[PDB]
C-alpha cells in the first residue's frame, strides 16, 4: 500500500547571446612615401566630409535571453 | 499506507548576455614619410570634418535577461 | 498510514549581462616622419572639426537582469 | 672668386623588422556531445603525451637592424 | 675670394624591431556536455603529460638595432 | 678673403626595439556542462603533468640598441 514519489528533474543548460560588432577593425590609411605633398581644402555650404576617419555604430535593441520554467507536482 | 514525496529540483542553468561593440579596433591613420607638407583647410558656413579620427557609438536597449520559475506540490 | 513531504529545491543558477563597449581601442594618429610640415587651418561660420580624436559614446538602457521565483506547498 | 658649398643630405627613411610568431593561433579541442564518456589512460616508462594542448615556441636570433652612414666633406 | 661652406645634413630617420612571438594566443580546450564523465588516470615511471595546457616559450637572442655614423669636415 | 664654415647637422632619428612575447594569451580551458563527473588520477615514480595550466617563458638576450655617431671638423 506504499507510495514512493521522488521529483529531481535537474537543469544544467546554458544560454549565451554575442550581438553587436564583433569581430576586430585594422584601419591603417595613408603612410605613403612623397617627396613634396600639398593639400588644398576648401569647404563651403553644407559639407560632410570623412577623411581617413572610422566610424563604428552598434545599435542592439535584441540580444535579450528569457527562460520560463514551471514544475507543478499534484497528489490527489 | 505510508506516503513519501522528495522535492529536489535542481537548477545549474547559466545565463547570459554580451552585447555591444565586442570587437577590438586598431586605427593607425597618417604616418607617411614626407620631405615638404603644407596643407591649407579652409572651412566656412555648415561645415562636419573628420580627418584621422575614430568615433564609436554604441545604443544596447536589449541585451537584458529574464527567469520566471514556479514551483508548485499539492497535496490532497 | 504515515506522511513525508520533503521540499527542497536547489538553485544554484547564474544569470550574468555584460553591455556596452567591451572591446579595446588602440587610437594612433600621425607620428610621421616629415622634414619641414606647414599647416593652416581657417575656419568661419559654423564649423564642426575632428582631427585624430577619439569619440567614444555609450548608452545602455538595457542589460538589467530580471529574476521571479515562486515556490508553494499546499498540504490539505 | 668666391665658392658656396651647402652640404645638406636629409634621410627621411624608415626600416622595420618584424620576425617570430607573426598570426593569430585559434585552438579549440574536444568541446563535443555525448551520454556516458569513460576515459582510462594507463602511461608507463617513458611517456610523453599531449592532449588538447598548445605549444607555441619561438626562436628570432635574426630580425636585428643594422645602418651604417659616413659623410665626408673635403675642401682643398 | 670669400668661402662659406654649410654643413648641415639631417637625419629622420626610423629604425625599429619587432621580434618574439607577435601573435594573437586563443585556446579553448574541453567545454563540452555530457550526462555522465569518468577519467582515470594512472601514470607510473618517467611519465610527462599535458592536457589542455598551454606552453609559450619565446627565445630573442635577436631583434638588436646598431646605427654608426660618422661626419667629417675637413677645410685645408 | 673670409670663410664662413657653418657646422649644424641635425640628428631626429627614432631607434625602437620591442623584443620577447608581444602578443595576448587567452587560455580558457574546461568550464563544460556534466551531470556526474569522477576524476581518479594516480601519479607515481617521476611524473611531470599539466592540466589546463599556462606556462610563459620568454628569454631577450638580445633587443639592445647601440648609436656610435662621430663628429670631426678640422680647420689647417
Amino acid at each position: 500500500g506504499s507510495v514512493q514519489i521522488v521529483y529531481k528533474p535537474v537543469d544544467l543548460s546554458k544560454v549565451t547571446s554575442k550581438c553587436g560588432s564583433l569581430g576586430n577593425i585594422h584601419h591603417k590609411p595613408g603612410g605613403g612615401q612623397v617627396e613634396v605633398k600639398s593639400e588644398k581644402l576648401d569647404f563651403k555650404d553644407r559639407v560632410q566630409s570623412k577623411i581617413g576617419s572610422l566610424d563604428n555604430i552598434t545599435h542592439v535593441p535584441g540580444g535579450g535571453n528569457k527562460k520560463i520554467e514551471t514544475h507543478k507536482l499534484t497528489f490527489r
